[PDB]
């Protein structure tokens, strides 16, 4: 096991995965100082993202996020290799500090975050025996902030109730999960880190887009508070919150940016 | 043996430190949604803080910051038991970013920060003892901005090159400890915390000053130039360089101010 508090959790995770002790760790923050435009830096393409409503993907409350099967027909077109999705999950803060997205900008967090986890499919069969490899992953982060309520992501939300607590799945069906990624994708920062969970691989491909989505009060609201981290029969139940790394040291290191200003 | 990059980093501290993998760390991000006005919060009286010209404080290289002692004559009045002084040490960050504060603002680091270690000396013998109990330990922090010459830091500073290596030591002249701490000092957050540095012990109340000092681009360049973490026969030599913690979860803490805001 592993958390994000009391003695299991973050500072402690190194102990058993070392990994979150090593080198090139994320999240981290994204600020003026380290960023250096690319063009080279081009649009990425999202292909097969268009899942059919008579389709049911398999979401489950994994005691860490909330998780999305994702079929490795959809894939990310314009990085050196082929990678193919795996599933996509959230990480948010709580009501009393609703800012919980795992990058920061210019040291100010968003709301929440989501990441679409794509393995190097071209190499691997699929994302664990991805994870420790060279560039074995490469996960979208979409940077979520309060306003207008979001239809798209409500395709979602509107399923939490059925994943209340550790080990249950619910069947969402199929719908366009490009609807999920924010306004003009081809503004982006990139560079190269580690999973944001254990085992902390330094083996990620990042790309976060420049600009947030918006859901609402209420749906932020309950993103936060809809789930628990433990099996329904565990004597000490938690609420899944805070269920963001802090960001780490990222010491003489560039982010690309696809964006000049 | 710790420090603040590679193997033996802060994400490791935990495997030798088990309370680093506790509750209650410090340092945090000071922000709006986790700070509460508390009228009840009353200015701290420095005393016997302006030191005698004519005594001699050690100054140490411990490998991990340079620390000055003081003498437990030296004491603050304000708090609910008498903290009588142990030593003062900084935290920065390096010529490339200086901006090594531990504690932020809004995500914000500022260039340095000063610690001001008390123990409640009402109760316990010494600091060590201190240090195991709640609130054992009082420390003043003071934020550091690149500004203006200080006079008052530089009577620390201006000995940094008798301490470059861990391990060496020099005496400084006493001064007014006083001169080192912020315009308005009544203007404070307070909160419950840890040592920022192994064994991270949760006992420490902790006392950020809203206004920083300055002290210039010579003085910040100096401290973050002047010092090694290893000893001079090291065979493999270390920069004391962005010797600062990342801020900690919050673990369902307010922090509470004299000042609203
Ligand atoms: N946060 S992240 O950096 O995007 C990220 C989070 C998770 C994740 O879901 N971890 C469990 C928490 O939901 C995963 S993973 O595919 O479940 C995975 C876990 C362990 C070993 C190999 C692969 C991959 C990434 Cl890249
Ligand atoms: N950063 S801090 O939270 O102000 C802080 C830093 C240090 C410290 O010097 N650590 C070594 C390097 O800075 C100390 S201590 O006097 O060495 C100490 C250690 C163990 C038991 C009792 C006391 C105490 C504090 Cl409160
Ligand atoms: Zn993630
Ligand atoms: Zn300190």
């Amino acid at each position: 096991k592993w958390t994000y508090f009391g003695p299991d959790g973050e500072n402690s995770w190194s102990k058993k995965y070392p990994s979150c002790g090593g080198l090139l760790q994320s999240p981290i923050d994204l600020h003026s100082d380290i960023l250096q435009y690319d063009a080279s830096l081009t649009p990425l393409e999202f292909q097969g993202y268009n899942l059919s409503a008579n389709k049911q993907f398999l979401l489950t409350n994994n005691g860490h996020s909330v998780k999305l099967n994702l079929p490795s027909d959809m894939h990310i077109q314009g990085l050196q290799s082929r990678y193919s999705a795996t599933q996509l999950h959230l990480h948010w803060g709580n009501p009393n500090d609703p800012h919980g997205s795992e990058h920061t900008v210019s040291g100010q967090h968003f709301a929440a975050e989501l990441h679409i986890v794509h393995y190097n499919s071209d190499l691997y069969p699929d994302a664990s025996t991805a994870s420790n490899k060279s560039e074995g992953l490469a996960v979208l982060a979409v940077l979520i902030e309060m306003g207008s309520f979001n239809p798209s992501y409500d395709k979602i939300f509107s399923h939490l109730q059925h994943v209340k607590y550790k080990g249950q799945e619910a069947f969402v069906p199929g719908f366009n999960i490009e609807e999920l990624l924010p306004e003009r994708t081809a503004e982006y920062y990139r560079y190269r880190g580690s999973l944001t969970t254990p085992p902390c691989n330094p083996t990620v491909l990042w790309t976060v887009f420049r600009n947030p989505v918006q859901i609402s009060q209420e749906q932020l609201l309950a993103l936060e508070t809809a789930l628990y981290c433990t099996h329904m029969d565990d004597p000490s139940p938690r609420e899944m919150i805070n269920n963001f790394r802090q960001v780490q040291k990222f010491d003489e290191r560039l982010v690309y940016t696809s964006f000049s200003q």
